């Protein structure tokens, strides 16, 4: 009966990520537009319903204490800035996240055009990226991106909250991280070295052998084993963006998870690293620019918001 | 026998316009990359040949006097800045124009990635727009854009130079104009007022009646009659762009023509206007930001450049 | 007025190559079916005309002296077996070549089913390959295959015979070579070594720098300069095939050209090699299995065959 | 008449590098042992004089301001820690450097045993490496190490100070850098990739062609041209060391030069890199652990030290 937000969707060829911060004293203006979002999605994306326009509304901690009364999600907190040994993961202020995805750029652009002008003057858009998609789902590093997202049962228990928090049954936690990795050192780097970085191959994306794969690789550090033996997986819709006029080539990481402890332990395996391997090899090239922790509610939660405190 | 550049191509769902100015003393570096462009196009766009990756290399006046010896195109000059009564059409310095077009954003992005890094350090990219495409070829104004481009004979004699300049048989002239029209006044404006602006309808794009269409409309001012009775047409691949994080909603106008006198008389009918109607009604909302006049050579001209002076 | 055979067609996702030798005393049986081929093509491929079923009938030297009277193509001869220093290019007997190409496998299969059973008992099919097509037009080596085929004027003068032989104005010469290259040594070989083999990159297929590209590379040896300065190009529809049950991974090379001297000089640059570089680096891995020289006539030539001698 | 320290010696099969820091208030204790060093060398190495035991005493900046009065070497300063884009060159505190070299390990060990116990309690040995020597002067990377050291006149003007500083006529400057490069990524890397790293071949150590050698290679970045056209060379006795019990495989770099500007420009060409090539390819695998800048005096300077301030 709790219908979740469309996070369990395939990767789309175009995507728009909006991190908009809410201005002071503009609470009821966003409280108007928050039930209107699914109406705008069904209004716009029904023009070409075979484009699969799907918005993912997400709300941070500050916007939760401002906008909503009653309960609170249990692990919803501001994104812990990870000041590691060499690489730092910053956290810019962002109240709400609009994650838009469809088959083409225009319908995402029009949904975002109608989104901020349903709450005109209430928000300033802090982060504006138009994430496109490479040839066979690659990123700017050249490796195929996101091939280990689960499906079915191993995905809905990976993302959707059950009754471990029954007031928010259904709903995820989001970690956006806008990277801006350089290509000057990455392109001069040889392929095999880059497979040491990633942990899988580049052309065919075969995972490397367990003894051949180094301990500080990305696919080596990001898989998390529990003590019972099961592995905890997240679903990430990482879409590359970039502007050649500034020479920017970045991959907008965005990870959906049942609890932010899993994503934060992955980020601890990357930035803080393992106690053997204290650095992740992709962070030698990728520097995070933005950061934020958010919460997806259900679409019923946007349909029936709790009253404004 | 002169093969022209692929200007006679249909409008593609994604486009990248690059206006890069050449740095001082970096002439031979661009002279290396200028024969390499068609090779890079055939190299990249053959991956998915049903995406129709097509670059249009264009060269301004300064880059012609720097890069090429021998002859000169007859009407190639810097873009005359039109300081009208109220609206001004500026002209930023830009040496060469890279016009890229294909079915998706990624292959245009990768061709542009390989374009500046075939001449690394020789250029600074002044203007960086990623032109996407609306639902049924619309622009951000809401009207269907570019429905009066000719086809066949009325297009090749509209764009390709014959032997009126036999040293450049085949080849066009380009007028880029990056507009940044506001949507706050345009959206509050009513539809029939906007059809007085355009001159055609909005939903179905029927051209209005000749008596009903006002004299200061866009479609009224831009059609040019000659004294023999024939009309001179240009081919324009106007692609909308925009950034909602700045609130920008612009249409990157780009017009290909056999001679820049035709495009300049259209711009005189818009900015300077008719002596009856001195203003074009779309310029009440559209303010030009950039501007430039360029020259398309043949692909044989890039294959066989004249020697560097 | 001479309509050529559909050789100037884009690469299709499926292809069937048939090298059938004609049995002794079965001349008039093939002489029946040879005007019927375009009728069968228009009959079958009109079911889904957006599959682009296109047959290329080709005739060798023996089938020309048997089947046709009157003139002879000037350079039509049996395929000269190249016994180089280490690699040998054999020539199995094959009278006629059926080159079939369309968007799917089934309509090529049905055209080939109707082709041999229009001349039932007259031929034995010596070589039977079902050439499929990789992701972005790649081959089994992993490199994008066939990205330097010309288009337009530089293709029709590359393939179609003018009036240098006016009795066969329009028409090409075909060099089939069924390779069976091993993947055990190629996969263990590193990427940059393979880019020394090919001469272009692997992921993005950028051609290498002229000083960086070695002299014994494939793209280095196969480009042919003339003494006037023009380069002679051929059009090749190389389609990969293979059978994993035998561990076969081969690329069916097939090259169309205006004269077989160009293709034979390319094969001399590969097998015999340059006098500096006597071996082509791809022939370290690719061993030719079959070989044949054929002639495409016009479709008018199949419509109006010369009388049977 | 100024006899220099034995820096102009061939590479020996065993070497001991000692970086010992002087304790506070133990100045006169080292001032006792500093004239005794050549006496200990002639005392121990005369047992088997065909082992060529040769110590190179070196003194840093802090030990110069503590131990010696009067003048100062002109460019003697603490080793500037190079915090590049990705690779950092640290500088641990080390007052004096004992560089020992002979045909076998034992006589170097005994000279070092008598060296610290001639100044017992005055020093703590910060860095203790026993540099052995590979098959044909190789290092752990597998390449032959140090084959471009000059000889004769081009070596004595490369190392020994003339009267550009006449108070220290004869004498060098030392840059020690204890690397700890990993072998897991280097061994999985292929040979030709490693020759792109080094710039010379691996088995026979032929220098590569000037166009074939990449710009970010080690031998490409470390050769320094002046504006007059002469090249500045240093002499380096790089000896490999290592401990397999920790999995350490390192090459103790130690470079002797007439002025530290040359060695520091080489380190700037490596870590900071060229403005085209900002990284040296061997620094992808080699991470510096220690670092220090020292000064070799003459042996007459140890025989006649200036009075203790
Ligand atoms: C710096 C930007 C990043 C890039 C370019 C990147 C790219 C990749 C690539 C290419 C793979 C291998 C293909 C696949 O399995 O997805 C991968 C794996 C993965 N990435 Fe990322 N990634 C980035 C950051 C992150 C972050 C910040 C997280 C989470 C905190 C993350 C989570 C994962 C996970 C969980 C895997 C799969 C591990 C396994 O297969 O179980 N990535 N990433
Ligand atoms: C300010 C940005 C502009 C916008 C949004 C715009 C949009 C449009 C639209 C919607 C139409 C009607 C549909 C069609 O016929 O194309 C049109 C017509 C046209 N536009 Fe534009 N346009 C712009 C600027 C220009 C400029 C700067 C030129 C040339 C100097 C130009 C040349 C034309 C021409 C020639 C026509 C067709 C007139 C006729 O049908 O013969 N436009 N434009
Ligand atoms: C052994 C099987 C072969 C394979 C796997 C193969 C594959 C390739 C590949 C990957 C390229 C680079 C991409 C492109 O430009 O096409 C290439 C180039 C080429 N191949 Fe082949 N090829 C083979 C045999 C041949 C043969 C037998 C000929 C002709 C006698 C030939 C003619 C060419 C030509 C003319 C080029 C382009 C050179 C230039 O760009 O001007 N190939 N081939
Ligand atoms: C990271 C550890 C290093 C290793 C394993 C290493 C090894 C090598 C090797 C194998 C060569 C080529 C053979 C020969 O010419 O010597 C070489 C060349 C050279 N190395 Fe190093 N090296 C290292 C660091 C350094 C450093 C830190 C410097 C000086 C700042 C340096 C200075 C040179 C010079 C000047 C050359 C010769 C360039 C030319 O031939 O003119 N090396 N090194």
């Amino acid at each position: 009966a709790p219908q979740p937000q469309p996070v369990l969707a395939p990767l789309t060829p175009a995507a728009v990520f909006l991190v908009a911060t809410i201005d002071e004293g503009q609470e009821a203006t966003v409280y108007d537009a928050l039930p209107d979002i699914s109406g705008l999605v069904r209004a716009i994306g029904f023009r070409d319903p075979a484009k699969r326009l799907s918005a993912i509304t997400s709300i941070g901690s500050d916007a939760w204490d401002r906008l909503f009364s009653g309960p609170r999600p249990a692990e919803l907190h501001p994104f812990r800035e990870i000041d590691g040994g060499r690489h730092h993961a910053p956290a810019t202020p962002g109240d709400l996240l609009f994650h838009l995805r469809a088959e083409s750029m225009d319908v995402c652009f029009e949904l975002a055009t109608k989104l901020v002008e349903a709450m005109s003057g209430a928000i300033t858009i802090v982060d504006e990226t138009h994430g496109f998609r490479f040839f066979d789902n690659r990123d700017l590093m050249g490796f195929v991106d996101g091939t280990e997202n689960p499906d079915g049962n191993l995905a809905v228990v990976a993302t959707q909250i059950g009754d471990e928090d029954p007031d928010f049954a259904g709903g995820c936690y989001v970690h956006v991280q806008k990277y801006l990795h350089d290509m000057a050192s990455w392109n001069s780097l040889s392929v095999e070295e880059q497979e040491r970085v990633i942990g899988r191959t580049k052309l065919d994306d075969i995972e490397l052998d367990d003894d051949v794969k180094p301990a500080n690789s990305h696919v080596a550090l990001n898989v998390i084993e529990d003590e019972d033996g099961n592995e905890l997986k997240i679903i990430r819709h990482n879409m590359p963006f970039g502007e050649i006029g500034k020479g920017e080539f970045g991959t907008y990481y965005i990870g959906y998870s049942r609890t932010p402890s899993v994503t934060e332990r992955m980020l601890d395996n990357m930035f803080i690293g393992d106690p053997p391997g204290n650095t992740d090899r992709i962070l030698d090239f990728s520097t995070a620019i933005t950061g934020g922790l958010f919460f997806t509610p259900t679409v019923d939660f946007l349909d029936d918001p709790p009253p404004l405190p």
